């Protein structure tokens, strides 16, 4: 008997071929629909609806009080991150909750400590928990999901993840979980590709998570390696509900850290919450830096527009049609023509 | 049951390889032509056939007046673009006309105020009409398309586009073009692929559009993403009758906009129609330069005769041979390959 | 009947396609794997379990005795290179036995005077006696490795290598070796596959050599190409038992060779043993620099660490189980995603 | 029924997948063959076998009468170029004969002119005419070859040329070529496959031709893409008896041409015979300069090593056993790995 053409005779040792966003465009269809005539509002969780499915980053380079709110005003929503102490945390969704009743999520991890800042956190008035780990397929985290839920899930919905696999998201929705969060390995600043070996381009993570979650009724979060509004209709087609942004936001003036002003030029501190500051295990992120984009609120504007348009192309009215939209796949020439190509670029675009 | 190797379950959602000019290159064949003895001439639209089968973009940094009038000398033919006053427009469709009953075409949207320019465009002599839309496959630009070819179509020819799938083609085949306009996404200042994540490889999109539009006679334009030559005959061979070209012309003394002297090169403008500077929806275009090319008949003249070798490669003696060509596809080693390598270019050359 | 695809008639041909490190993640399973509990010991041979399953290469700018008790002390072996009288190098096993009995091998190669080599390490106290050539599927080189089995294989180990294929990891176990070593091509420094056109892309080449050697209760050591600790990890899931290193360890302090001190930065001397400057035949390695990386403790601690990440994401609690992990293979644009991107490292990480 | 995955419903449209030799990998395989061992003769033509399988391209930067004189004595042969008048190059046959009988070739092309340039060389002792032309694919090519083999034929080999096709290969045979040259598009120097959009990967080029000029007995020369001297071998493996060589060689002391000293460092011009500078259509080639590489000797002794070193690995005794080796195919990926990669090239190597 012949070998599988990659080697060794198990044709399931290698078990995937997975694709990222770049892999892939979105084909246009018949279309009714214009960019100003879409809706762009989609499930956060199994009770939460969002005008705009977007959310910040649990990063402490991306989301505290000042970046929920602007998220919550723009139609989307923060999760507050965790890397601070648990009274400042509560401190700082109740500084959400005072300025109108905004949306507000915020990150918890696991075990005794991670309980606590849950039960301060649903004091202070969150709405969503996201019990938020590296590799969420593991009976601890599992755990958590399921007594957050059984002990104050009628208060509060409850969020799991990371997972990229089919078997990883059935193991959240069956503990309970209200949203499931995909991506392992794809963030900008994520090195476990290359400290651990392990990930699951996005595309396929995504497509897998939704075989499980979607017949389950449960929404799929996008979290990671998302670089262009194209890439927020791409997530969602994969049968993404919603996507979390960390690059993409960081660069605001509400997201917390440094302005830099190097060279002539502005940016701002962006890093893994596994790298080595954050942290102060070898480390699974970088430190580094992005390009200044101003407030979130027209960054928010130029992602929606792209997505808008996208919908439109698509002949999606909303985003639960744009979630049964069709790929095709593009080769590495396909890609450079899928960027302007060919001539040298002499004026700033908003959104490029 | 296994699921889909790029994920999910559903073999559908990723519907086709897409590929690009560079994906593919065309196969020798038996010959008895040589360059001298091609013929070049192939069909616009139904009625109307071009000695040379390039036309050039209905844009404000490519075609106005001067443009169309070369265009047409060289044997191919200008689209006016139309951001512009009608009363402009008009105008240089009369001064195409006055110098010698040459060809002309001008773009126009959809809409009450698209018809208004519709009809000058007609009254002042115009040979085509270019319904000329980011997204085709919408009842309101077949209407319009079906429309024109109802009140005008005795007298005028009607394109329509862009299209990038089969089933949009046949939409605007059903609607009664004279000729179909393919390309979504792949043009040189185009950003919709990272913008909307939409778009679809050229030369799939070509196969795909002339699966519906030849068997009903009905003519393909392959418009954007051509960079060279050779990309010419590549279209041509995927089906196309003509190809239209931006980048390729932007550079040219008769195309519209500055002569720009910067350290010590030169080069012209060349933008998007949906960038901001041409608007003036979130953009879908960047603006940008070329080198400078000279004049328009030297470029068209190398253009042609990249294409006549190719008619000689390939045993075509007309462009319908052409159409018969065989390609084989490349990897992104054999796209090295098939450039020069490995040595310092040290003279000019004029078609590379 | 219709061509191969890719040229001719024979489907066998073009036999194989090759996967290396980058065409492949780690998939997260269910997982009750933490870093802090995973196991990563691992069979060097037969009959010795190393406690960490890290050998450095026998290169004279990788192993010579400090390295050998360093990497021993660590958990790991170090193999010292030949390229020294055998006098020397049965000098250094001892200088290695005399730092309380550590595990230690050397390189010999085929041939009368790789005898007398042999015998002399033997004499010395080496563990492992490694028969090290660039193409082991040769009856002379099978003959070295059954008649050291025969002569001395009671007292010490002895590993063949190297091999890149199914029928060559066959031939050594036929002829008693007690682990086979992989890589034809992969080193960083190699040059085999452009001056010889010959190679294997490695996590194909293990696969396929484990699919011999694994049956038979064979280790398998992969060798070469490693050049992150995630690799560590990819190697072992293809079934290998250890990893062989040269570039991850010629920047320790322990390394043999000058600290070069460049443009205000730190480098070493790397450099294969197949280079002109190593032989003093065509050669087949160049001679090159690594950064300083510091102790050879902390290097092995990342990388250790970085093996253990991706055992507690696949839920290995042992190599033995790591080795059944599954990958998903990705595209070049997955390769983009599995490294940080679109963003400016600022600060230095130990792993990166 | 469902369309063809890369578009349009005819699946010969896009015919085959192009591998280069940067695609494929030659796998060790069991030998008894060291690289001393090792028989590198070959048949050039039906009757002509060279000690050396490597001849020197028809290019007026590459083959006068030095290098011809210097390829016959490294065991190979010159081809010498048909850019001077007709006595010229008869004078420069001459010189190759009065040198010690040594073997030379000499290009002619096709018609009126030709055939008095032919008729002159064969007067002068040439061994080889060259039929040599873009495109042999065309009856009067091989009238020209047919004719040449009917007049002259019983004292001149005969070569036609060039080919990239089953078809075209077997149209050379049955005109009666002595040999058959492969490559359309693949030469360093070569923009046909940017110009016209037309060529061939030279991996599958080969192999179709050996698949018509094998069974007829007529050996194949691989001509054009070799940048290394593992893609001798690998040309050789594809089932050519023989590489032409034009990069490799321009930059040595015997190839006709300036020597240039630019910035501290030292090159030879090398340019296309589609070149606009060798041409005084549109031009398919164009000029440029590589590096100097010193005497041809040395050169030659370098490529054959590396050759030899092939043999060894591939357990190959001669080249009639090496057309027999098979390949690994590579992506993208492994062609990272395929080269010295992440260390800092220190000193000069003589191969690479
Ligand atoms: C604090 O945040 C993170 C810390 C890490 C640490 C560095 N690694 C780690 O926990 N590895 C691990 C543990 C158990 C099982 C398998 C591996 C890694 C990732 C993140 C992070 C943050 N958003 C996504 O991931
Ligand atoms: C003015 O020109 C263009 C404006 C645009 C604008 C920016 N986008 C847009 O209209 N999006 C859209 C609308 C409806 C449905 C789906 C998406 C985009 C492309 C072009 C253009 C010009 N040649 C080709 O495309
Ligand atoms: C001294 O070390 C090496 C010398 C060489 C020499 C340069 N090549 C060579 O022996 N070729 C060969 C011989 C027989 C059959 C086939 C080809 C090549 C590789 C290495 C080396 C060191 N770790 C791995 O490979
Ligand atoms: C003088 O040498 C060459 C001139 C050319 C010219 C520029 N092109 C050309 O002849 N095209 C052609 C003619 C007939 C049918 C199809 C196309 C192209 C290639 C070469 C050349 C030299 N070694 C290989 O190709
Ligand atoms: O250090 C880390 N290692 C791995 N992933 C991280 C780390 N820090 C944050 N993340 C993930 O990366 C996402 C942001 O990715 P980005 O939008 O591509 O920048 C976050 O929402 C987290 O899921
Ligand atoms: O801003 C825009 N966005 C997308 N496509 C555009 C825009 N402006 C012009 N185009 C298209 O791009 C084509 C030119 O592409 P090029 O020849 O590759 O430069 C035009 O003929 C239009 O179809
Ligand atoms: O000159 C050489 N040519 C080919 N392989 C070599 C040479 N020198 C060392 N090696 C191999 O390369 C390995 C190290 O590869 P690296 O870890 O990728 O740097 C060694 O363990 C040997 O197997
Ligand atoms: O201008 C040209 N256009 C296309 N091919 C050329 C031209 N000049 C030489 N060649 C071919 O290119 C080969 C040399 O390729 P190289 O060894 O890759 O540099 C020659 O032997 C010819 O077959």
């Amino acid at each position: 008997t012949d070998p599988v053409p990659t080697g060794g005779d198990d044709p399931h040792k290698v078990a995937m071929l997975g694709l990222t966003f770049d892999d892939v465009l979105l084909l246009p269809a018949a279309s009714d629909v214009v960019p100003a005539t879409a809706d762009t509002s989609s499930q956060l969780t199994k009770k939460i609806r969002l005008k705009v499915p977007l959310v910040s980053s649990a990063m402490d380079t991306v989301t505290e009080s000042r970046m929920a709110i602007a998220m919550a005003r723009a139609g989307g929503m923060g999760v507050l991150h965790r890397n601070l102490p648990v009274a400042e945390q509560a401190g700082q969704v109740e500084m959400v909750k005072r300025s109108g009743g905004l949306l507000v999520g915020a990150a918890v991890g696991v075990g005794g400590d991670a309980w606590v800042r849950a039960m301060m956190l649903v004091d202070a008035g969150v709405d969503v928990l996201v019990v938020d780990t590296a590799h969420a397929h593991n009976r601890l985290v599992l755990d958590m999901v399921g007594k957050l839920k059984s002990e104050v899930g009628d208060r509060v919905e409850v969020v799991g993840g990371n997972v990229a696999t089919r078997s990883a998201a059935a193991a959240l929705v069956d503990a309970g979980a209200d949203a499931v969060k995909v991506g392992v390995g794809p963030g900008s600043i994520c090195t476990t590709r290359v400290v651990a070996g392990v990930g699951a381009p996005q595309i396929t993570a995504i497509l897998e998570a939704v075989a499980a979650c979607r017949p389950a009724g449960v929404p799929v979060i996008a979290d990671g390696g998302l670089q262009y509004s194209g890439d927020i209709a791409k997530a969602l087609a994969a049968g993404a509900s919603t996507a979390m942004l960390g690059s993409l936001l960081a660069g605001t003036a509400e997201a917390p850290g440094e302005l830099i002003f190097v060279n002539g030029k502005q940016y701002k501190s962006y890093r893994g919450m596994g790298s080595l500051g954050a942290m102060r295990l070898v480390p699974e992120g970088i430190e580094g830096r992005v390009p200044f984009r101003g407030p979130l609120s027209s960054v928010i504007h130029q992602l929606t527009g792209g997505l808008r348009a996208a919908m439109g192309y698509t002949g999606s009215p909303t985003i639960e049609v744009l979630q049964q939209a069709q790929f095709v796949r593009i080769t590495p020439a396909g890609l450079k023509e899928s960027h302007p190509h060919d001539v040298a670029m002499t004026v700033e675009a908003p959104n490029y």
